[PDB]
Formats: structure tokens, C-alpha cells, sequence
């Protein structure tokens, strides 16, 4: 059971995650819950105005502070102690793996999405424990960084349901037809040897990241049989 | 004017993007058309077949090969000559800034979102032309990775409106009120002096980049004056 609050101007997004495939079979069976505010619902003047000017002037405008503020403490008020609060911006840790199984620790999260150039950084300072960004590139808005944080997180939650799991790209899974544009299924998958089948899923998985991403394994432990089997897809390519 | 062709499961996910925010807006006023097909709908079994075994064994399923195939067809007949075809996957390469205005230099992209364990690795290499990741990090499918690319993408659409852009996060932000929980707005923000508020930028943006993200900026020729502003911050440090 995980529990999130999400602060959005656009909840309906959610809709994405929460009505769709595993994450929305999570959400329906209440593995998952996501509960939303709006910070337009906060505001008291005609128009719900929720930017505002940054000091200093320059393009661009901020949200708003106050509708903003009362939003996220009104989440924070319906998650009760102990939940950390995240928001999504690209100066924050860049999401990983290993981030991700850290965020999956966490029985409750609120998820802080902004919008236009950002929000004020004594909020920041006042309201946020801790700042994700998804990557190294500039989204509209908080809101695909939140649903692709709760969706990988999810997939940690016992009963919702491998790449970088043991740190490594993921082997070429193949399936009907065994002829494909004339490019056939290695044999070793038809052969029926789970041990055989074992070690060629594993060499690909090293051939793989030592191919694209060799960074990547500067940052491992190999066992004896994976240095083994990544030293014979290294010869294999030097024949 | 940009072309997106989508294929997903489900489409009904990229509401999230067309209906809302700056990208809704892009897609209403004709500045960006996204397009989607659903592998169901070219299916021909009774209960409309989408996924299939893996050989090999294995837990998991795969897209079911024909019935992607065909709607990836369909989508490139669609889009007419130059579509590049683009699959989301962990294995692809990492989408960063410099990644993303390559990608905003295609006039038409079609993008594959997978399902379950992903796709038959022949249709890698007969119908899509690159991979790409969002991240290292694994969801539950490459929807939310194709919303991401398109919304990154669609921010270099001219009409459709800076961390990473001249590869340093970007600098805090204010707005009203002028004292929040005792913290005040920079005075020099309110100084009305153009100048000393752009160095106070600049130096700022330097400074959050030198301490969180250190290796950006081994990647960046710095300017005299970006020179100056880092080690004015640096031994402010010190200090
Ligand atoms: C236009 S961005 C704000 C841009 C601002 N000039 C900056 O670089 O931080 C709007 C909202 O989307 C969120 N956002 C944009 N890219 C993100 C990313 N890569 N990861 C997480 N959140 C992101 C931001 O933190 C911001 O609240
Ligand atoms: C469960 S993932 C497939 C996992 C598979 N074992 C692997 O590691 O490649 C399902 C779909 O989501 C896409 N996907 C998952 N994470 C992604 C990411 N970080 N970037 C782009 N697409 C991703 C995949 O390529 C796949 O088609």
C-alpha cells in the first residue's frame, strides 16, 4: 500500500496513470492511491489567478505563492505525519534506479507539480523535503515528472505486477513467428535448456550495456560467471 | 509545425498532453498534431489478442508482433516520406537536452510505446530507425516516456512559449509576498538595476550547478565572465 498526494493545476492528467494498464489496475484494487489538490481551488480573488510576477522581472511568470501554499498544506494535513514531500524540477537528484528504490521505501509521498517557470524557492526552502527531476531536459510542467515517478515506484508495490535491477541492459526478447522478414529467433531460446537459455539471456544483458552504455559497468560488481560470459561476447566481437 | 504519430495501447493516455497546459494548447491551435493508432484495433481474434509468450520461457509477455506491426505500417504510410521511427526503451539512448533539439529538428516523428516485457527485437531492427530512454529507470510502459519526448520537443515549436540550455540549472526564483516565514527576496532583486540583477543570475546559476550537478559543468567552455562569477561564488564559499 502506497498513499500519494499530488499537487497539480491540471489533476485530470493523472487520469493517465490512474485509468490505464497496471498502474490504473493498482489504483482500482487500492494497491495505489492518488489523491489530488488543485491550487485554483485555493485562490479568493474572480479569476482563480494562479501566477504570479517574478521579482526582478524577466520573461516568464511563477506560481503563485499562496494558492499554492494552502494546497500543499492541505495535502499535508491529509497524509498525516511521516510523509515526505517531493518536487519535481530539473535541479533536483536525477531520478535512477536506485532512486527509485529508495522513493519506494516511502509508505506516503506528495508530489509538488509546477508550472509555468517554476515556484518560489523559499517554499522550497519552507514546504519541500527533497527535489527530483526526472532528466536532464526541460518539461512544461511537474506533472509527466510525477507520473513517471509514481509509476516506477509503483511497480515496487507488491501485487502491481530486468533493466537495471542488477544494473544492466535488458536481453532481446523475442516471440511469434520464429521467421520474421526472414531474421530468425536464435536457436538456444527453441532449444528448450533453461541453464542454456539462462546464460545467453545474461551474456546479451553484458554484450548489451558493454555496447551502449559501458559506463555502466564501470559501476559493478560482476560475479565470476558474468565476467566470464561478457569476456566471451568481448572476444566474439574482436573475431 | 510539427507531426507526432503515437502507437500505444493506450491512447487515451496522451489526453494528458493534448487536453492540458501549454501543450493542449500547441495541439488546439494547430502548431502541433499528434496522431495515435492502437495494435488492438488491428487485431483479428475474437477477444483482440494484444500480447504473446516469450520464447525462451521466461515470466512475462511481449507485444504481440502482427498486430504492431500492422499499425506501425499504417502510421508510416500515414506520415508519408521522412518520419523517423523512434522506440521507447531503457536500452535506447538517454534523452538529454542536446538529444532533445536534435529531436525538435524532425519535422515528423512516429513514436512506439511498448507494453509488458517490450517488443520482438526483429521489429527493432525492421521498423524503427532509433531507441530511446527517458531515463535509467524502468515504467510499465513507454507512453509516459513518449509524452515526455513530445513535450519537450513541442517547447522548440515556435509560438508554443533556462536549465540545461546553456547547460547550468537555472537560478532561484521570487515572487510575492517580499517576506515568507521570515526569509526576504533578495534585495538586489528589487534594486530595479538590469545589470547586477543578470550577474546575480548568471552567478547563481553557476553556483547551484557547481555544487549539485559538478560534472555539468566539466562539459561547458565557460565564458570570462562565467569564470569570474564561479569563483566569486566559490570563494564565497570558502569564506
Ligand atoms: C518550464 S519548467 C520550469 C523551468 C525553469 N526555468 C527551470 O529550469 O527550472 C516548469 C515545471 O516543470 C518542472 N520540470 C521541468 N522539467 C522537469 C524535469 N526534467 N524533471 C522534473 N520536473 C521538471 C519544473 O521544476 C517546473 O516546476
Ligand atoms: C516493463 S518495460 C519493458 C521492460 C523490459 N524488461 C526492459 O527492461 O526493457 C515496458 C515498456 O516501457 C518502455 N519503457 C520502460 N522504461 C522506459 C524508459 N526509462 N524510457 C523509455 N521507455 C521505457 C519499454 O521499452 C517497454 O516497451
Amino acid at each position: 500500500h502506497m498513499w500519494i498526494g499530488v499537487i497539480s493545476l491540471f489533476p485530470e492528467m493523472f487520469k493517465a496513470i490512474t485509468e490505464f494498464g497496471v498502474t490504473g489496475r493498482a489504483v482500482k484494487h487500492n494497491l495505489l492511491k492518488v489523491e489530488c489538490w488543485n491550487p485554483r481551488d485555493f485562490t479568493f480573488d474572480k479569476h482563480k489567478t494562479v501566477d504570479d510576477r517574478p521579482y526582478g522581472g524577466g520573461p516568464g511568470m511563477l506560481m503563485m505563492v499562496q494558492p499554492l501554499r494552502d494546497a500543499i498544506h492541505t495535502a499535508k494535513a491529509a497524509a498525516g505525519e511521516g510523509a515526505k514531500v517531493i518536487y519535481l524540477s530539473p535541479q533536483g537528484r536525477k531520478l535512477d534506479q536506485g532512486g527509485v528504490t529508495e522513493l519506494a521505501q516511502n509508505q506516503k509521498l506528495i508530489l509538488v507539480c509546477g508550472r509555468y517557470e517554476g515556484i518560489d524557492e523559499r517554499l522550497i526552502q519552507t514546504e519541500i523535503d527533497e527535489e527530483w527531476s526526472i532528466g536532464d531536459y526541460v518539461l512544461t510542467g511537474g506533472e509527466l515528472p510525477a507520473m513517471t515517478l509514481i509509476d516506477a515506484v509503483a511497480r515496487f508495490i507488491p501485487g502491481v505486477l530486468d533493466s537495471f535491477a542488477d544494473g544492466l541492459l535488458d536481453c532481446p526478447h523475442y516471440t511469434r513467428p520464429e521467421v520474421l522478414e526472414g531474421l530468425t529467433v536464435p536457436p538456444v531460446l527453441m532449444s528448450g535448456h533453461h541453464e542454456e537459455i539462462r546464460k545467453w539471456r545474461l551474456k546479451q544483458s553484458l554484450q548489451r550495456t558493454w555496447l551502449r552504455r559501458p559506463e555502466l559497468l564501470e559501476g559493478l560488481a560482476l560475479t565470476d560467471e558474468q565476467r566470464k560470459l561478457l569476456k566471451e561476447a568481448q572476444a566474439e566481437h574482436n573475431s
